[PDB]
């Protein structure tokens, strides 16, 4: 009853505009074929690494899915009758699923290898072998379950092949998951990690944010700055952010300061808080600026050159944020030698280790107060190895080899192309599965369009490599 026309078209006859549309499909077939062909040749002529090893097998599955499904579904078997024989109906139904299982499992193997590469052997080729293995084993049943029926005219269908209704439901469910949904799952997850890396890497201009441009010794830099402002020398914490309520944490710091205000070791501490935003939060800071001469507040925005000034002079960066999935202030800061004190709320949770700063629970004014107190209790011993750890840790987060970087940006493009182009094709597939009478509500122009939109992905893959090839 509720099956899927995987090898059967839905046009009683061929309209003139149908013959126009098949010619237009022939175009996209030709763009795809000659391009993945000319990209395959580029690869062997460039063989006379592993990221090349995987692009060959992806492009090989691209060519294979283009040569099999574009003529089958787009040019030939588009009417409701099967014009070949029973043998070519079981072989072609096999090759159709085989070439699509293979294209997906290649995007899975690349998304998996590159997600690992952000942390030259045999494992490289055992992945793509498994990909061709699974995709050939998963398409096996299509040889037995498809048959040519002539009850009139002939068609290549699964009718009267499964017994119970559950035998067929689980088969088509298995086809959908292992064709699109499960790969999309594995892909989106692996490419989510690569997105975090790229954001950090392409987000720190290390050619600017580095300590080679500073002048002289670090404590000279601090004396000179602390009297530039107009306070005397002491342990220095700094905050630079938008004055926000429930967002960046300036209220937490301010209340933490007022806890630390009438205290025992408050006299040794300097605080430079910087930022503009809501107005009631500035009057709080600026009132602590008149009650205490070791609290400077700067709401005028500064120069790019003067932020690097401070990161490599202050003793600590207080980063009391509520939500910070990337953490670039902490990486600029650490790149210049400053020690971070931040709330474990995202990238700060991942960026600050045990020997690279002090993490605290977010949103608590106290506890931050005790962190600021722990930080000063460990300043009596001169922290030089402590600052080199942040310099090197933040260095790695912000820096990536050029070569491994283009393949990183490449993989994210491959995935987005697959996610974008194949999602409309396959949801109408699952939509049809739940309600077959949905087909009676869709154009021939839009059925044709979402067919072409899907095969934009495999013929633009070669374009994605070439683009990120400088
Ligand atoms: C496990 O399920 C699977 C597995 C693999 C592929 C398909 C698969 C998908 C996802 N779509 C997308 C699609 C629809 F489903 C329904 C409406 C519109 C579209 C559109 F996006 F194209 F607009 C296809 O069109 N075909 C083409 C398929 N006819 C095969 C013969 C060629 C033709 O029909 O001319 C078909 C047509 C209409 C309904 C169901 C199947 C597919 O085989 C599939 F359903
Ligand atoms: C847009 C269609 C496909 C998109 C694939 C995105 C993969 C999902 C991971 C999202 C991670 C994220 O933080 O997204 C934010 C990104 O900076 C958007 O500009």
């Amino acid at each position: 009853n509720n099956s899927i026309p995987l090898m059967q078209g839905n046009l009683p006859t061929l309209t003139l505009s149908g013959k126009i549309r098949v010619t237009v499909t022939f175009f996209l077939f030709l763009l795809s074929a000659t391009f993945n062909a000319s990209f395959l040749l580029k690869l062997q002529k460039w063989t006379q690494s592993r990221m090349k090893l995987l692009l060959k097998h992806l492009t090989l599955a691209n060519l294979l899915e283009t040569l099999i499904v574009m003529p089958l579904d787009g040019m030939w078997n588009i009417t409701v009758q099967w014009y070949a024989g029973e043998l070519l109906c079981k072989v072609l139904s096999y090759l159709k699923l085989f070439s699509m299982y293979a294209k997906a499992f290649m995007m899975v193997v690349i998304s998996l290898d590159r997600s690992l590469a952000i942390t030259n052997s045999k494992v490289g080729q055992s992945m793509v072998g498994l990909a061709w293995i699974l995709s050939s084993v998963f398409a096996g049943p299509q040889l037995y379950i498809f048959r040519m029926i002539h009850l009139v005219f002939s068609q290549c269908v699964t009718h009267c092949s499964f017994s119970q209704w559950w035998h067929q439901a689980f088969y088509n469910f298995f086809t959908f998951s292992c064709l699109f949904i499960i790969p999309l799952f594995i892909m989106l997850i692996c490419n989510a990690k690569i997105i975090f890396t790229l954001t950090r890497v392409l987000g720190i201009d290390c050619s600017f944010w580095n300590e080679s441009y500073l002048t002289g010794s670090r404590d000279e830099r601090k004396k000179s700055l602390l009297s530039k402002f107009g306070m005397d020398e002491g342990v220095t914490f700094m905050f630079i952010g938008r004055f926000d309520r429930g967002q960046k944490g300036v209220d937490v710091l301010l209340k933490a300061i007022e806890i630390l205000s009438s205290k025992k070791e408050f006299q040794e501490m300097r605080f430079i808080i910087i930022g503009k935003g809501d107005p009631e939060l500035e009057g709080w800071a600026r009132s602590l600026e008149e009650k205490h001469g070791n609290v400077k507040v700067i709401t005028e925005m500064l120069s790019r050159e003067f932020v690097r000034e401070l990161y490599g002079s202050v003793d600590f960066v207080i980063i009391p944020s509520y939500f910070e999935p990337f953490g670039l202030v902490a990486l600029e800061a650490m790149c210049l030698g400053a020690i971070p004190i931040a709330s474990a709320v995202g990238g700060l949770r991942d960026i600050i280790t045990n020997e690279t700063g002090i993490l605290v629970k977010a949103g608590d004014p106290g506890e931050l107060a005790n962190a600021i107190l722990k930080a000063l209790e460990l300043s009596r011993s001169d922290l030089s190895k402590f600052r080199e750890n942040c310099k090197k840790r933040a260095m790695s987060f912000s820096n990536i080899p050029r070569a491994r970087l283009k393949t990183l940006k490449m993989t994210v493009a491959f995935a987005t192309s697959f996610t974008v182009c194949w999602t409309p094709y396959y949801v109408l597939g699952i939509w049809y599965w739940f309600d077959p009478e949905m087909l009676n509500r869709l154009s021939d122009p839009v059925n044709h369009f979402f067919f072409l939109f899907a095969f934009l992905n495999p013929c633009f893959d070669p374009l994605i490599y070439g683009y990120f090839s400088l």
